[PDB]
DNA sequence: GTGCGGT
DNA sequence: GCCGTAG
DNA sequence: GTACCCACGGC
DNA sequence: GTACACCGCACA
């Protein structure tokens, strides 16, 4: 791992702690060979003020920089045998570099607190993106050269200080972190501490705001938008054909999520997974997965491709419908959002674990949240008693059963709730007195085949009794199908209820909905999400109408214009061949017609056959049917309860067409 | 990683060994756990023929076969211990998996023999040249594959006992030439020495023409030319912007090239490297390795774009230069051959080994290149001693030295010869009476850091006296330069003269010129590949000018249509105002103006704009051109030497252009 | 024991 | 201990 | 082209 | 994120 240094004299000596491996090695030609030691991290380090000393004393990265340090830790430390005048801790300059950084400092204050006094802790400072993409002595020149580089030693100047936010921020009261976090929410020398509360709070904010949290709007995170975007642009739509996976990834990668290919494909992947996602936005072609935690195969061996469904998430996108802003580096463009026709977020759930933070959403019947939109129009004053009278409760995409409409209901309510799932089970005899277990709906979230090694780990373990077998004879022609062979009299209910108790057989969904709102992370509840969404849905098929306006009288002005050409014809056939130069006579006809620029531009464009009959007629015939769609776009834009029709009429053919009946029980009791 | 059947039984136990990882993901989902165990193979195999025992045994893909089977080898065998009774071979249609499949048949003859006997060896015959077994799902692989219902296999029977040694020995033998040989002589039951034969051939094939074999007409291997292409088809030539080395891969290979990014990737690394090619064919950004030796960067982290001099391989190549290939799905078409208006092969060099054969060809320079093709051209009876007034031999991009002319000569004449590359050390003082080597150029192909540590190697094994330090001093501003003290009073010549027997610092180029003549692996001396190419270039420009000319030929005609229209104009205006379709006033055009049905659509299309003075005279202007410029063609044309001088001259440019001085340096004596 | 496109 | 996007 | 670490939060 | 191991030649 390590590169080592030829003088052994600690003095003229360092290391640095560089982030990757890609920019390991690259920075193992542009450092001196004789006094400048790399110790690449191989990807984010242990917490140590999270795990105990047993643990810490073991994840690679921790014992590998002890030796490498030579000074040895806790209360051996002699920072005598220290040897690096000059430790640097080369992170790479993005937010997950700030984040590592923090995570080093952590390690080095409580583990090497004299030498953060000492002077050896350092931090380089990178040019600004990213780490790996330098050159060999690009990486020399700008950090490793002593001639150019620059550094910053770390100064502990209040222990008493220090002592006291190590602890808060990376301690074990998440509750902590965060309540400084929300409170800091704007949208030579460093101190340990003026690090930390900056180093920090950049990245728990770009966690919580640009990746593990799913927009209250189109209930999509950033790596999700991302990938839906580009299958809209790459027009690999639904009637077209599957581009291979690492054609997409190699598409979005590029050009908005900066980020590793794995991250990338999975996510899309997922997306791609009947059981997954409730409503799927991807068209997977190839092996992708299955319920027993298998994986897709490599991005590379399948395709992908939109979902007619994916559509309703993008339709009238380009109609100006919502605010595209510059991606990472400046050179393309993406969505702020997607115009989500369709109630995405609780339709098809969502899970994220931030910083401060995580998510949790069920997925609910589609349908179902409709009529909940629908009744949630003609009423903003409406009780969540009685949206949940058109919402019976999620749906999840694996059936199962779910109990009481009591840990259902108060999630909805408060915002935070317990939801027990139970899987589909039937007692059946076999006769001669006998008995078996035929599970054929597992709960959601909830590895098939680890829920059997988990059976096949009592059953071996004599801790539940009286099962003789354990079959899956599950089948794509059956559905899911868990058969448990029970023993001559031993009574089988009695180790059915035991199976729900022992086993994953019940599992329980912890609703927690925290979506970004309005820019930052929010717990909402029933109402509030639809409300925030049904706004969306006003905002969206408003400002679209109004681009069908802007767009509908541009026409009709180059048309108006048009007519009289073909009304005075003999005239403006001359007043352009009696002009030499087109800039006189787009000087002509304007002020012999009382015409405009656009217009006469327009004109000059007009191609001969647009004089015969029909094209002739058919001209105006498209003016008088234009000023219908005209006066329209004007209704609709002076009553609201107008486009709030539209909205209702959009929202329920939606319905019509992708709408489906509920796979979930939710038994009362 | 075999997941075995709940079954103990052989009677209905059946192996399975699949091509990939992901292909065996899916096989062991779509599987019948009850009675199909399926053992993947990662990656290639070993050859049980080629390798000895002490290897084949430490080795894994045999091993795990030969637990899963717990049968024994050669001696040990027992037909009766044998777990299954169907052993199934599942690789795809794909050549690559024609022969693995014939490096498992090796093992099962050579080990397991008499498994064979009984019929347990099985061939499974997935759906024919659609796709990679992983491709599938597993519902999708066990559908066609392997449900017994409607699943095809093929039984190995071993015919006859006498033909089958030798005909394995040959396939997979030790000696190449009765392979090179058979290769060329070619050029349910399933008889197990036909399908050997068979499959091992159509593999034999591709790896040639399309794998690892050079055309003698661009240089290329379809690996690359597919990388090229393609950079050409993104359109990001020197002038734009670097584009992510992912995006690039992933389009070849999702285009194009259905093989490992991590293939594609160091191809195309390579192409960029400086010190690899001796004029470089592409622009790297970043991390692309360096000459120690280190691997390039991560593909996601890297940019890349083509180098000018790449521009001119991709010179008029949508002029109906080359015919076109349609792509392995036939859902893009791509280049048979890059036009390559400058001599490749030969300038960039290329070393690969395919089967039976192995091509390596050096690199000379382009200036020196061109002269020659020139003087070929002029004297189409050159004596080869005469093409080297103007090629003196090869020049790598490393530079260095080589050593005496009958080395370069005979390469020239057989295709073959060994050529000396030694280095460019000098003797000098280091002071003090003690002395110094320095070497500051190294052979061509040679790495710098194996080339130290195997010097180190033996003044530790103490086989190299007098050697007192040994650094490798290169930034840089220094290029190469490493360094090597002698112990003062010392001979530094002797030690100079033995290190250059000794090690790397002196190599042999063993020259083996192939490449793909006129569709085939063929020997060619220096003559012929400059005439294969020149003849190539010939047969561009002509092409290219047959194209330009059908252009300027459908051009005036057009040219014309307009004037007369322009001219007779105001009663052209009337034929169309006067007509109801443009069917009729084409029609009424057509006759009444004697115009084409082609030229009549070029005045129904015909903007006012063109009315005016000048767009009247733009016209015109264009019109007599197009008259000199057929003049031209139809001279090119019509002239075996003119399309001959052109050529000259258009290389003679090239040359003028791109040409540079000599980096290795040719002694003798 | 090594170059290069392949599983 | 695992739900999922990032080193 | 897959194996083997980490954070981060809630239950 | 490097470790990991194999076909295939020819020539030291
Ligand atoms: O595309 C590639 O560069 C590679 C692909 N594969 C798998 C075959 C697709 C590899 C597999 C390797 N192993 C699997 C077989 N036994 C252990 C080692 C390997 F060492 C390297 C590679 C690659 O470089
Ligand atoms: O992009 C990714 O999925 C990963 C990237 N990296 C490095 C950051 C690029 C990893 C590094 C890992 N290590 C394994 C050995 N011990 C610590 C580092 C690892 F397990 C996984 C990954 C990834 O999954
Ligand atoms: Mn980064
Ligand atoms: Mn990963
Ligand atoms: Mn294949
Ligand atoms: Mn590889």
């Amino acid at each position: 791992k390590l590169a080592d240094c030829s003088s052994k004299s600690p003095e003229e000596c360092e290391i640095f702690l560089v982030e990757g491996d890609s920019a390991g090695g690259s920075t193992k030609s542009g450092r001196d060979s004789r006094t400048q030691a790399i110790l690449p991290l191989r990807g984010k380090i242990l917490n140590v003020e999270k795990a105990r000393l047993d643990r810490i004393l073991n994840n690679n990265e921790i014992r590998q920089m002890i030796t490498a340090f030579g000074t040895g830790i806790g209360g051996d430390f002699d920072l005598a045998k220290a040897r690096y005048h000059k430790i640097v801790i080369m992170t790479d300059a993005d937010v997950d570099g700030a984040h590592i950084r923090t995570l080093l400092l952590t390690f080095f204050y409580r583990f090497m607190r004299p030498l953060i006094e000492a002077g050896y802790v350092y931090i380089a400072q990178p040019p600004t993106k990213g780490l790996g993409e330098m050159n060999a002595d690009q990486l020399w020149e700008t950090t490793m050269n002593p001639e150019h580089r620059a550094l910053l030693q770390v100064k502990l100047e209040d222990a008493i200080e220090a002592d006291q936010t190590f602890e808060m921020l990376m301690g074990d009261v998440v509750e902590n972190r965060r309540q400084f976090i929300e409170d800091n929410a704007v949208y030579n020398e460093r101190n340990i501490t003026s690090e930390m509360r900056e180093s920090f709070l950049d990245y728990a904010m770009s966690v919580i705001v640009a990746r593990a949290l799913p927009d209250v709007r189109d209930g999509l995170k950033p790596v999700h938008r991302r990938i839906l975007y580009g299958l809209n642009e790459q027009g690999m739509t639904p009637d077209k054909s599957y581009k291979k996976s690492a054609r997409i990834v190699g598409d979005v990668m590029g050009k908005y999520h900066p980020h590793g290919d794995s991250s990338i494909y999975e996510a899309m992947v997922r997306m791609a997974q009947d059981f997954s996602y409730r409503y799927p936005l991807v068209d997977g072609q190839g092996n992708f997965g299955s319920m027993d935690g298998d994986g897709a195969a490599a991005m590379r061996f399948t395709e992908a491709r939109m979902t007619k469904i994916t559509l309703e998430l993008l339709r009238d996108i380009n109609k100006d419908t919502i605010d595209f802003i510059d991606n990472y580096d400046g050179n393309e463009r993406e969505p702020s959002v997607l115009p989500a026709r369709f109630p995405n977020l609780l339709a098809n759930g969502a899970s994220g674990i931030a910083v401060g933070m995580a998510t949790n959403i069920p997925p609910h019947n589609l349908t179902e949240l409709i009529n909940g939109v629908l009744s949630l129009s003609k009423n903003p004053d409406i009780s969540i008693a009685e949206l949940m009278e058109d919402i019976e409760g999620p749906d999840f995409p694996t059936a199962g059963l779910i109990l009481g409409k009591s840990g259902i209901r108060r999630a909805y309510e408060t915002g935070r709730g317990s939801i027990q799932m139970r899987s589909r089970a039937v007692i059946e005899e076999r006769g001669g007195g006998r008995q078996r277990i035929v599970v054929t709906e597992i709960p959601f979230q909830v590895n098939k085949a680890r829920m059997i090694e988990k059976i096949a780990e009592l059953v071996r373990d004599k801790k539940i009794d009286g099962i003789t077998d354990l079959r899956d004879e599950t089948s794509l022609r059956t559905g899911v199908r868990v058969v448990i062979d029970v023993r001559k009299d031993a009574n089988a209910s009695v180790i059915l209820n035991n199976l729900y108790k022992q086993t994953p057989l019940q599992t329980s969904f912890g609703v927690n909905m925290i979506a970004l709102v309005n820019g930052r992370p929010k717990l909402i509840n029933l109402k509030e999400a639809l409300v925030h969404y049904l706004e969306h849905q006003k905002t969206v098929v408003r400002r679209r109408t109004q681009y069908n306006l802007r767009k509908a009288k541009d026409r009709a002005h180059i048309l108006e214009g048009l007519r009289i050409a073909l009304d005075h014809i003999d005239e403006i056939i001359s007043t352009i061949r009696e002009s030499d130069t087109d800039k006189v006579a787009m000087e002509s006809l304007q002020q012999r017609f009382k015409l405009s620029e656009k217009q006469a531009q327009a004109i000059l464009d007009m191609r001969l056959r647009r004089l015969t009959g029909l094209e002739r007629d058919k001209i105006e015939a498209e003016y008088n049917e234009l000023l219908n769609y005209i006066s329209e776009l004007e209704t609709i834009l002076a009553d609201e309860e107008v486009l709030l029709q539209l909205v209702r009429d959009e929202l329920t053919e939606i319905r019509d067409r992708f709408g489906d009946d509920r796979r979930t029980e939710i038994q009362l009791g």
